């Protein structure tokens, strides 16, 4: 796996972001994570939707520097969202959410699990913790 740049255009939710990647705007949604929803009706607005939201908005829109780095399986879901582990600053968004307790491990298939026992451990301790969704 290997990191590469992207810029920043706009935070939408806890776990997708829109990026300018090789200069083309794309949809990024985070490999092996979801935060709770804000958007769709059916779900309603989900408890820590919103902090997560704003956890990432934070994160990303305050980063010098963004990075995504597609994992060895697909990389693109059906909605055509990029399928990525997006750093800001060095410092992968997807762990940090998990590690907050703002979103779950979820969704690792399809080839993309490099980071599944990384990410399982920060939610195990965010259990512990009782953060947030845990709580
Ligand atoms: C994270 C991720 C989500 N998805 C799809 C599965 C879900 O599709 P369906 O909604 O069609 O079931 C949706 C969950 O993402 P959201 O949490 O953004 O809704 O995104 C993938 O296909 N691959 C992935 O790696
Ligand atoms: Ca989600």
């Amino acid at each position: 796996l290997h990191k590469e740049p992207a810029t920043l255009i706009k935070a939408i939710d806890g776990d997708t972001v829109k990026l300018m990647y090789k200069g083309q705007p794309m949809t990024f949604r985070l490999l092996e994570v979801d935060t709770p929803e804000t958007k769709h009706p059916k779900k309603g607005v989900e408890k820590y939707g919103p902090e997560a939201s704003a956890f990432t908005k934070k994160m990303v829109e305050n980063a010098k520097k963004i990075e995504v780095e597609f994992d060895k399986g697909q990389r693109t879901d059906k909605y055509g969202r990029g399928l990525a582990y997006i750093y800001a600053d060095g410092k992968m968004v997807n762990e940090a959410l998990v590690r907050q307790g703002l979103a779950k491990v979820a969704y690792v298939y399809k080839g993309n699990n490099t980071h599944e026992q990384l990410l399982r451990k920060a939610e195990a301790q965010a259990k512990k913790e009782k953060l947030n969704i845990w709580s």
